[PDB]
């Protein structure tokens, strides 16, 4: 019978935007005993990157702190106040992937961490979202309602704000039940290792992936075509710089769609450019809710971006000699099949020796270890000369993982 959670028990807090109160909500910190619930949102699909525009705290005395990045940086807050004040705590966060590199770049600096998602995975919990993990846990519901609101909006309606809190309001709390589970099941140990290992990997800037321009949609239709790719290539690089100048996300400046269309069709003139509409007018987010409205907001940067910049850039990709346009296992089973089967054989004794110790332990088959690694491993024509504990450690398995698999899994090689 769960319960809904509706606001915090504190009440909806005021954001902190002001030194003064920065210095204030530090002082109570360090008042505080025990773990430090942790948050924090952003204006993702609005603004550029993944930059923070909230930060949310509670830590048992100090209670919820909703803390302005940008106001206190321009207040001159020091966030080294902050380190200080929580010293050595242990942060808790649910999936510290997402906010730990934010985190680094305002210069906090977490000493211990609980990741609730990571524990919740071990458990076995097969829906875990925080709410799914805090009604199962707490038999609390809380109604997610702002996740994909505008953070950057000034000043924080109270809603959002309530929204905000409530999403560190029963982490410590879920830290306490979620510990005296894994302790039970047997697995803090496995859990203090992924945690260990998502601060070393989280606490730093994030990962990109290899080559970012050849994220647009629809790219494998262009994908033949060269100085097709060369246009992609340097609309993509244009739409970038003036995305993160003007603070906005990219594909409000231009259209995936747009990219691939000029790609094709290679205007070399004005006119040329003129029959092509999609990239002569303002982007238009349709989604027929009051998020139209929210991203409507962007319309004045919107049209500081004029079509003739794109025009200039489409010039340059096709003045480019021909000679400068551009060009670990598959995770696809297909090729693996089709390609090289006599691998996919010694693969599926693996895979099935792996999923069995995930039947045995109870955890998710992907939680035992990372998919690619077993991947990666039988991609060779001769798998029985595999170290498999030491390929397996420096692929970046972590030693739980590799004492718990690596012995069945030379086995299931070996035959
Ligand atoms: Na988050
Ligand atoms: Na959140």
């Amino acid at each position: 019978e769960p319960k809904l959670l509706a606001e915090p028990r504190e009440g909806v807090p005021n954001v902190i935007d002001t030194l003064p109160a920065f210095r204030d909500y530090c002082s109570e910190l360090a008042s505080s005993h025990g773990s430090l619930a942790a948050d924090a949102e952003r204006a993702s699909g609005f603004r550029y990157g993944h930059e923070d525009w909230l930060v949310q705290f509670k830590r048992d005395g100090a209670g919820i702190g909703l803390l302005d990045p940008q106001a206190l940086a321009a207040a001159g807050a020091d966030w080294n106040d902050f380190n200080r004040a929580v010293g050595d705590a242990v942060w808790i966060l649910h999936d510290s992937l997402q906010d730990l590199p934010g985190f680094d770049e305002l210069g906090m600096e977490p000493q211990r961490l609980f990741d609730t998602e990571i524990a919740a995975r071990l458990l076995g919990l097969k829906r875990f979202g925080l709410a799914a993990v805090t009604e199962h846990f707490l038999g609390l519901t809380l109604a997610k309602e702002h996740s994909a609101a505008d953070w950057s909006y000034r000043p924080l309606p109270r809603d959002w704000r309530n929204y905000a809190a409530l999403d560190v309001e029963l982490l410590i709390e879920l830290e306490t039940k979620m510990r005296a589970e894994l302790k039970r099941q047997g697995k803090m140990e496995w859990a203090q290792e992924e945690f260990d290992y998502a601060l070393k990997e989280g606490l730093g800037p994030r990962k990109e992936h290899l080559i970012p321009w050849m994220h647009v949609s629809h790219i494998t239709e262009v994908m033949r075509d060269r100085q097709a790719l060369a246009i992609v290539r340097a609309l993509w690089t244009r739409r970038d710089e003036l995305a993160r100048e003007y603070d906005i996300a990219p594909t409000l400046l231009l259209s995936d769609s747009s990219i691939i269309e000029v790609a094709k069709r290679k205007p070399h003139n004005a006119a040329q450019f003129r029959s092509i509409r999609s990239i002569n007018e303002r982007v238009r987010i349709h989604t027929d809710s009051e998020q139209d409205k929210m991203f409507e907001r962007y319309a004045p940067i919107q049209r500081k971006i004029k079509p003739s910049m794109w025009k200039n850039i489409i010039q340059d990709a096709l003045a480019l000699p021909p000679s400068e346009w551009p060009d670990s296992a598959p995770k696809s089973i297909r090729v693996w099949k089709e390609r090289y089967p006599e691998r996919l054989q010694v693969l599926n004794r693996v895979r099935k020796a792996v999923s069995q110790i995930a039947e045995d332990t109870r955890t998710p088959v992907e939680i035992v270890i990372k998919p690619q690694y077993l991947r990666n491993l039988c991609w060779t024509d001769e798998p029985r000369k595999r170290d498999v504990a030491r390929f397996l450690s420096e692929q970046g398995a972590r030693d739980w993982q590799v004492s718990l698999v690596a012995e069945s899994v030379s086995r299931a090689i070996e035959g």
